C-alpha cells in the first residue's frame, strides 16, 4: 500500500512491474506533479538491476514509454 | 509551495538550502515515508552542481546530517 513497496522482481518483465506501479501510483496520496516526478525517478530506483543499469544509460529526460522500450526482452 | 520547485542556489549554503527543504517538506501532502524518502533522493537531485557531486560521491545511505557534513564550506 506504499508506492516505495512496489520493486521489479529479478526475473518479472519490465512492463508488468509498470502496471502494478501505476495502479499503486494511483492509490498514492501526493500531488500530480510528485506522481509524475516518481514515474520518472523512483520507477528507475526500484527497476532490477538489469534493467536499472539500461534506464540508468538512458538517462533523464527519457520517457515512460522510451524506458519500457529499452526493457523489452530484459530479464 | 510544491517540495520539487526548492533547488539550492548556485552560491547558497548547503544548510540553508535544507531549511527551505525541510519547512517546504512539512507543508508537502504525502505519507511520512514518503517524506523521508524525499528527504534522501530529491534533496540530492535539487542540490546544486557542487554539492550535487559530493553527495553522489557519498552514495545512498549516507544520512541527512552525514551529506551536511560533507557540504560544509562548499559555495
Amino acid at each position: 500500500t506504499s508506492i516505495l513497496d512496489i520493486r521489479q522482481g529479478p526475473k518479472e518483465p519490465f512492463r508488468d512491474y509498470v502496471d502494478r506501479f501505476l495502479k499503486t501510483l494511483r492509490a498514492e496520496q501526493a500531488s500530480q506533479e510528485v506522481k509524475n516526478w516518481m514515474t520518472e525517478t523512483l520507477l528507475v530506483q526500484n527497476a532490477n538491476p538489469d534493467c536499472k543499469t539500461i534506464l540508468k544509460a538512458l538517462g533523464p529526460g527519457a520517457t515512460l514509454e522510451e524506458m519500457m522500450t529499452a526493457c523489452q526482452g530484459v530479464g
